[PDB]
């Protein structure tokens, strides 16, 4: 096993780029997601230079900050992505934020964005004027449909959470999702289970519900997008920014 820190062990493909100095994050730089303006939305990922051995545990830490933005045009969320694909097919194809995307893949996104026409945003009652989102592990069948798996693990079995707030005390010790806060990602190859951490919250499935298996090595991607599909331009700022130097990567590679 190894474990890595740092933005250079990421290869970055599509609408993504380094903001310097960001004065709203506390930090020197950052890694943003949704930078420019095209008429079908923005679409952005970091891939693992090293594929992922999933018959070996892995943890992740991954430092990331969510747009302080209205959920109809701001990004679409983060979808932390496994894939024999790459990152290029899931540039055109999308991942894990809406109804289908890179085919038999699966991983856990944080869903920031509003989709009115998908079942999955409706289910999950995303339409409102607040930050509403939530987080959720999303499966890609074989024809690239995406469905909800897994569960949420707290006593609600909620998957709802604010991913931003209105705080003039974002430095008060409780989670604001407009600043950096940690994602967590465990795996235990012995037992197939995979866990996240986010905003308070815990989800847990099992490689095998995400269409995943374990004697295989995965492609592993940061995506974000903005709209994207949609046919309905860029009309916010939908930046999502993670800190990688302040991640933290553990896995063997292969
Ligand atoms: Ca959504």
């Amino acid at each position: 096993p190894i474990t890595i820190q740092g933005k250079e062990h990421f290869e970055g493909y599509g609408s993504v780029d380094i903001q310097k100095k960001p004065t709203d994050l506390g930090v020197s730089e950052v890694t943003r997601f949704n930078v420019g303006n095209e008429s079908n939305g923005l679409i952005g990922a970091l891939q693992l230079k090293n594929k992922i051995d999933f018959s070996k545990d892995f943890n992740f830490k991954v430092r990331v900050a969510n747009n302080h933005q209205s959920n109809t045009t701001g990004a679409d969320g983060w979808g932390f992505l496994f894939s024999k694909g790459n990152a290029e097919e899931y540039l055109t194809n999308g991942g894990i934020l809406g109804d289908k995307g890179l085919v038999n893949s699966g991983g856990f996104k944080i869903d920031t964005g509003y989709i009115y026409t998908s079942s999955m945003d409706k289910t999950e009652k995303q339409a409102g004027q607040g930050y509403r989102g939530y987080g959720a592990f999303v499966k890609n069948d074989s024809s690239g449909n995406s469905q909800m798996v897994g569960e949420n693990i707290d006593k609600s079995k909620t998957n709802f959470l604010n991913y931003a707030d209105n705080s003039t005390n974002t430095s008060d010790g409780k989670f604001h999702g407009q600043r950096l806060n940690d994602v967590i990602l465990t795996y235990v190859a012995s037992t197939g289970k995979m866990r996240a951490e986010y905003a308070g919250k815990t989800w847990e499935t099992s490689i095998t519900d995400l269409g995943l298996s374990k004697n295989q090595a995965y492609n592993f991607l940061i995506t974000s997008s903005q709209r994207w599909g949609l046919n309905q331009g860029i009309n916010a700022n939908g930046w999502m920014r993670t800190d990688l130097k302040g991640s933290e990567f553990t896995f063997t590679p292969e």
